[PDB]
């Protein structure tokens, strides 16, 4: 019911996430301010460990570079456990997406800008998140912020190959373009109400479909003509043909307000 980090005590309001020996708690400090504490039980290969160490260091470093990256106020690391005190936000994008029926065009555009800026920041520092999904983004102050960089083991709020890029499947035996496809699927869902290959319930079929150039993705007409173009450009199977993050930041959909 209580946790301590660097001589500071927090009260466990509730658990909001879980994973491989890892938990996320909604907490309050002495002055009743709210924060998110990530607990990691280190009793974990030399490698799983180094993966958490790497994530912590990049998250910390990347703090200064963008307000679209989640805030890490402090952390406690020992041979037994890891405690991470960070911004708590309102709710993760994945949970919020399920509760809302329709999404506002302005909100969708603002959110897309946030995601783009966050992924852009991590790319400039040589990080390619490799598993991008809505659960990786947190809604804080009517704005989206990136929670993790996909370096450490992934957690889930309290998996699917829907957002999986084709190059990652073909290369079965790394480019920043992979994050573009994933972002495209998130925006596609934000626009059409589902991921491009959501219907395929058969997984090996879904996989074959994601990679097959003959399997055409549906882009039914909409009033925002730019959005439709963004989606088309983001969902190019060939990574070389696929639009880049710097190009997406200069796209009319993001640049020109309607
Ligand atoms: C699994 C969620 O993980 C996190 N959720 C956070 N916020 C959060 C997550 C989920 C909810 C929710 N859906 O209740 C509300 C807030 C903040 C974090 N800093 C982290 C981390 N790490």
């Amino acid at each position: 019911e209580c946790i301590s980090v660097k001589g500071r005590i927090y009260s466990i309001l509730k658990q909001i996430g879980s994973g491989g020996s890892s938990k996320v708690f909604q907490v309050l400090n002495e002055k009743k301010q709210i924060y998110a504490i990530k607990y990691v039980n280190l009793e974990a290969d030399n490698q799983t460990l180094d993966s958490y160490r790497n994530e912590i260091a990049y998250l910390n470093k990347l703090q200064q570079h963008s307000d679209k990256i989640i805030r890490l106020y402090d952390y406690e690391i020992t041979d037994q456990y890891i405690y991470m005190v960070m911004e708590c936000g309102n709710i993760d994008l994945n949970s919020w997406l399920k509760k809302k029926k329709s999404i506002d065009p302005w909100e969708r555009k603002s959110y897309w800008k946030n995601m783009l800026e966050a992924v852009h920041t991590i790319h400039q520092h040589g990080i390619v998140h490799s598993d991008l999904k809505p659960a990786n983004f947190l809604i804080v102050d009517g704005m989206l912020k990136l929670i993790d960089f996909g370096i450490a083991n992934q957690m889930q709020p309290d998996g699917t190959v829907n957002y999986m890029p084709p190059e990652a499947i073909k290369d079965m035996s790394i480019s920043p373009k992979s994050d573009v496809w994933s972002l495209g699927c998130i925006l596609y869902y934000m626009t059409y109400g589902k991921t491009p290959f959501q219907q395929i319930i058969n997984q090996i079929s879904k996989l074959h479909a994601i990679i097959d150039p003959n399997h055409e993705i549906e882009f039914p007409d909409i009033p925002e003509k730019d959005l439709q173009d963004v989606l088309k450009c983001c969902l190019k199977r060939d990574p070389k043909q696929r639009i880049s993050i710097p190009e997406l930041l200069a796209h009319p959909y993001v640049q020109i307000q309607t």
